[PDB]
């Protein structure tokens, strides 16, 4: 069995000469030699059968991951584990190596306006086909968004992700928030649990105003900053937006500050091309339901160059209750979702 920093990484026969990369969540990230495919793939090591709640994330995921195929959103290529129930402890994902992340690229490098373009075509491609299956990411921001050294772009990490729900997306005044706080959507904080498409629209466009500037748009040190940051460039919300946020304690929060003037996005990001503010404009609106939708924001003259919607897929499957399974059965479902693996 192939040790790495003195943990188990039983990955063999097919996945030799590993590096470690770093932690995940339920474990250990290292790269390998695929001797099948000859080439070097990702692996992550996963150990969350103690859990339910690590359980039912691992599940979503690979049930998600295996039913989506698409050029923009990573792949699972492998997953190794133990031949019994009884045995496995363990799951190993295998996934494309991919030599960078956005999060990285926009700390190190200045990204040309083609780059920029480039990079938010693909984004919004892969979203399309995920929002078409029913399926919120609810964590998009640049380190789940990986890409190879020819600026492939493939969206990962679906472990906050949801099938779509907007009937129950109501909750009350700074209700609890799992995703990333810079990229959270002004409702969050609001009325909202993140349960609609438009929420994931909002982590695009923050992520779009990052690639203008290198530098996160809305950098919240807490969760009522993080609103206030979003304020101090979009405006004080008005009457109107004020008019769905029936909710008192949520209305009367936002009553009670200070009226803030718009910042143009011109005078934020002078050397940006004047399309990109105007599709930047579009995502970052403060109401969700005048949010652009994806289809609408590759439809944009932005990204005239590359819209093409009969090769931008639509998902096959769409996802048409794992909260109250115990961990055991849990454990099961992830046994059968990983059986088509197995050597047979």
């Amino acid at each position: 069995p192939e040790m790495v920093r003195g943990q188990v990484f039983d990955v063999g026969p097919r996945y030799t000469n590993l590096s470690y990369i770093g932690e995940g969540a339920y474990g250990m990230v290292c790269s390998a030699y695929d001797n099948v495919n000859k080439v070097r793939v990702a692996i992550k090591k996963i150990s969350p059968f103690e859990h339910q709640t690590y359980c039912q994330r691992t599940l979503r995921e690979i049930k998600i991951l295996l039913r989506f195929r698409h050029e923009n959103i990573i792949g699972i290529n492998d997953i190794i584990r133990a031949p019994t129930i009884e045995q496995m402890k363990d799951v190993y994902i295998v996934q494309d190596l991919m030599e960078t992340d956005l999060y990285k690229l926009l700390k190190t490098q200045h990204l040309s306006n083609d780059h920029i373009c480039y990079f938010l075509y693909q984004i919004l491609r892969g979203l399309k086909y995920i929002h078409s299956a029913n399926v919120l990411h609810r964590d998009l921001k640049p380190s789940n968004l990986l890409l190879n050294t020819t600026c492939d772009l493939k969206i990962c990490d679906f472990g906050l992700a949801r099938v779509a729900d907007p009937d129950h997306d109501h909750t009350g005044f700074l209700t609890e928030y799992v995703a990333t706080r810079w990229y959270r959507a002004p409702e969050i904080m609001l009325n909202s649990k993140g349960y609609t498409k438009s929420i994931d629209i909002w982590s695009v466009g923050c992520i779009l105003a990052e690639m203008l500037s290198n530098r996160p748009i809305f950098p919240g040190k807490h969760y009522l900053d993080q609103l206030n940051h979003i304020l101090g460039i979009l405006g004080s919300p008005s009457q109107e937006d004020l008019n769905c946020i029936i909710n008192l304690k949520a209305r009367n929060y936002l009553l009670s500050l200070p009226h803030k003037n718009k910042v143009p996005w011109n005078r934020l990001f002078p050397n940006a091309d004047s399309k990109a503010l105007d599709l930047l404009d579009k995502m970052l609106t403060f109401n969700p339901h005048k949010r652009i939708e994806v289809e609408q924001a590759l439809a944009h003259p932005y990204l005239e160059q590359y819209y093409d919607p009969s090769d931008e897929p639509i998902a096959e499957a769409p996802f048409k209750e794992l909260d109250d399974l115990p961990k055991e059965k849990l454990k099961e479902l992830i046994f059968e979702e990983t059986a088509r693996f197995q050597p047979g």
